[PDB]
RNA sequence: CGCCACUUCAUGGAAAUAAAUCACUCACGAAUGUCUU
């Protein structure tokens, strides 16, 4: 009887619970332009061998792409009445590491082995999974 | 030469002062760094 699942969404339920915030990660081109100029001849990148146009690119407010400061594989993103909220990951997801062991029960076992670590997540108050 | 006793019975000063006030050592060691379905 399941015919269709619509992708997990990253749902903000606010304290006027009358309308839903959908949260998406951000572009990883945002905030740049990519320009991708075709006067030919000048410059092609060859991705393992095959021909593509280079891809200059300058922020959106020049300089270029400068790798230090890029931070949008970070951020996730949201609709607002003006332009895109960007959160952070940490802000949304908490995350702790638990240690692990299994009590050593005498009279058997070889198992001194049982020793790790895992990590558990835990989503900010307002933050809630969806899907359709 | 004889005769004969009274008076006085602790005041002042010092009443604790300096030195050391914790020292050295150990401040985590060994096992497990994944295992069984």
């Amino acid at each position: 009887v399941i015919k269709q699942i619509s992708p997990l969404m990253l749902i903000e339920c606010k304290d006027d619970t009358s309308s839903r915030s959908i949260y998406f990660p951000l572009p990883l081109d945002d905030g740049y332009k990519v320009s991708f100029n075709e006067t030919s001849n000048e410059d092609k990148v060859f991705y393992n061998g095959i021909e593509c146009p280079i891809p200059n690119v300058y922020p959106a407010s020049r300089k270029f792409f400068d790798h230090k400061t890029y931070n949008n594989y970070l951020f996730w993103c949201t609709q607002g009445n003006n332009q895109i909220k960007k959160l952070l990951s940490d802000e949304i997801w908490i995350s702790k590491m638990q240690i692990g062991i299994t009590k050593h029960v005498e009279e058997g076992e070889d198992n001194d082995k049982s020793f790790y670590k895992q990590e558990f997540l835990q989503l900010k108050k307002s933050f809630i999974y969806a899907f359709y």
